[PDB]
C-alpha cells in the first residue's frame, strides 16, 4: 500500500522534469529559476548540481552521452562532465521573455518540449505566447502549434499512437494521435478535464497500464487518470501543495518521484509545508512506469 517519503528535502525553489536515470540508479532533476540541473544518487543519497546560464526548464537523457535540456528558449546539448552547454536549436527568438517549460523525449528519441511567458509576478504572465516544438535528432525543430498559455506535462501511449499533452491555463488533459515514424500529431482533444479542487494540471507521466498521472499544482496531489474514460482512476495526496511534476524510477520503474515548489509559499505555509521544495517517493502504487527514452542527436 502507499508510503510517501521526503528523499530529498531539497527546498527547491521550483523542482521540475524529474527523470529516473537507471544505470546510475539515479534521479534527475532540475531547479527552474536556480538555474540548477540536478542528479541525486538513490544510493549514496547525494546530489551533484550544475549551474547554467539561464533558467532551465527540463533534461533529458542523450543517447551519444551526457544530457540534454531546454535552457531559456534554446535546446541544448549538456556534458555533464564539462558543465557546459551546446546550443543546438533556438525558438522564438520574437518573444521578449520567453522560456521552455516541460519537455520529454518521445518514443522515436526526438525531444519534444513547449513555451511560456515567463511570469512577471507569481502566477502573472502574457497569454497565449507559447507553442509546443519538437528537436529532431539531426537538430532541425519542428513547431506543432501555438497559442499555448503553459506547456506542461507530456507523455506517449504505450503503443505509440496517441501523444498527451497539458496546457496548464485549459485545465484539460488532452490527446493527439500521433505517428512514430514521422512525429506528426493530428485530432486534438481532451480527454480529461480537472475539478476545482485539483487546481492547475502539473506535469504528467504515462504507467505501465496506459494511465496517465498527472501532479496538481497547489493541488497538492498526484491524480491517476484514465483517458479512455476520462475519468480519475485514483487521488495521491502529498504533504506539500505545490507538487509540480512526476515520473517513475527505482528498481523496475516501480515506484514514484513527485517533485515541488517553495516559490510561491509564504512563510506561514512554510511552517506548515516545512519539506516544500523537496523530492519525495512515493510506494506502493501497485503500478510501475516505463523507462524515459533516450534523445536521439
Ligand atoms: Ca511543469
Amino acid at each position: 500500500s502507499i508510503k510517501i517519503e521526503c528523499v530529498l528535502p531539497e527546498n527547491c525553489r521550483c523542482g521540475e522534469s524529474p527523470v529516473w536515470e537507471e544505470v546510475s540508479n539515479s534521479l534527475l532533476f532540475v531547479d527552474i529559476p536556480a538555474k540548477k540541473v540536478c542528479r541525486w544518487d538513490s544510493f549514496t543519497k547525494q546530489v551533484q548540481r550544475v549551474t547554467m546560464d539561464a533558467p532551465v526548464s527540463s533534461v533529458a537523457l542523450r543517447q551519444s552521452g551526457g544530457y540534454v535540456a531546454t535552457i531559456g528558449t534554446k535546446f541544448c546539448a549538456l556534458n555533464w562532465k564539462e558543465q557546459s552547454a551546446v546550443v543546438l536549436a533556438t525558438v522564438d527568438n520574437d518573444k521578449k521573455n520567453n522560456r521552455f517549460n516541460d519537455g520529454k523525449v518521445d518514443p522515436a528519441g526526438r525531444y519534444f518540449a513547449g513555451t511560456m511567458a515567463e511570469e512577471t509576478a507569481p502566477a502573472v504572465l502574457e497569454r497565449h505566447q507559447g507553442a509546443l516544438y519538437s528537436l529532431f535528432p539531426d537538430h532541425h525543430v519542428k513547431k506543432y502549434f501555438d497559442q499555448v498559455d503553459i506547456s506542461n506535462g507530456l507523455d506517449w501511449s504505450l503503443d505509440h499512437k496517441i501523444f498527451y499533452y497539458i496546457d496548464s491555463l485549459s485545465y484539460s488533459v488532452d490527446a493527439f494521435d500521433y505517428d512514430l515514424q514521422t512525429g506528426q500529431i493530428s485530432n486534438r482533444r481532451s480527454v480529461y478535464k480537472l475539478e476545482k479542487e485539483e487546481q492547475i494540471p502539473d506535469g504528467m507521466c504515462i504507467d505501465a497500464e496506459g494511465k496517465l498521472w498527472v501532479a496538481c499544482y497547489n493541488g497538492g496531489r498526484v491524480i491517476r487518470l484514465d483517458p479512455v474514460t476520462g475519468k480519475r482512476l485514483q487521488t495521491v495526496k502529498l504533504p506539500v501543495d505545490k507538487t509540480t511534476s512526476c515520473c517513475f524510477g527505482g528498481k523496475n520503474y516501480s515506484e514514484m518521484y513527485v517533485t515541488c515548489a517553495r516559490d510561491g509559499m509564504d512563510p506561514e505555509g512554510l511552517l506548515r509545508q516545512p519539506e516544500a521544495g523537496g523530492i519525495f517517493k512515493i510506494t506502493g502504487l501497485g503500478v510501475k512506469g516505463i523507462a524515459p527514452y533516450s534523445y536521439a542527436g
